[PDB]
């Protein structure tokens, strides 16, 4: 039995067995298996044209489409898997959030103060987990859930 949020599926390009969480948007080879009032996260924003406001520290007047901001976050997600690159340096230079001062760090907070995706995200995260992209009204987040 796969714990909640979880499902099976089958690659496509290579027809081997994943798992794919449809709360956080993680995917991955091995079988998940398996709340407390509080977390800790990190995050990466990207936001574009349609965020609640489409402007950052990074830029005064953001233009990117959604679907460039996806293939933004999908880049950054690589590097973090691989390797090439670590969360905290993606954040700092790049997250459209001010957080990206703290290399993307939130702190610890509770249900209920967060918008609903991300919280929901959050939560469902194992402890040094990372989110797949997230999205919400302010942009595509990659989480991460440092406690
Ligand atoms: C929406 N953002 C506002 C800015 N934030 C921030 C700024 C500096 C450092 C830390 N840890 C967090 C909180 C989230």
């Amino acid at each position: 039995k796969l714990p909640p949020g979880w499902e099976k599926a089958m690659s496509r390009s290579s027809g081997r067995v994943y798992y794919f969480n449809h709360i956080t948007n993680a995917s991955q080879w091995e079988r998940p298996s398996g709340e407390p009032a509080r977390v800790r996260c990190s995050h990466l924003l990207v936001k574009h044209s349609q965020s609640r406001r489409p402007s950052s520290w990074r830029q005064e007047k953001i233009t990117r489409t959604k679907e460039e901001a996806l293939e933004l976050i999908n880049g950054y997600i690589q590097k973090i898997k691989s390797g090439e690159e670590d969360f905290e340096s993606l954040a700092s230079q790049f997250s459209d959030c001010s957080s990206a001062k703290a290399r993307g760090d939130l702190g610890a907070f509770s249900r209920g103060q967060m918008q609903k995706p991300f919280e929901d995200a959050s939560f469902a995260l194992r402890t040094g987990e990372m989110s797949g992209p997230v999205f919400t009204d302010s942009g595509i987040h990659i989480i991460l859930r440092t406690e």
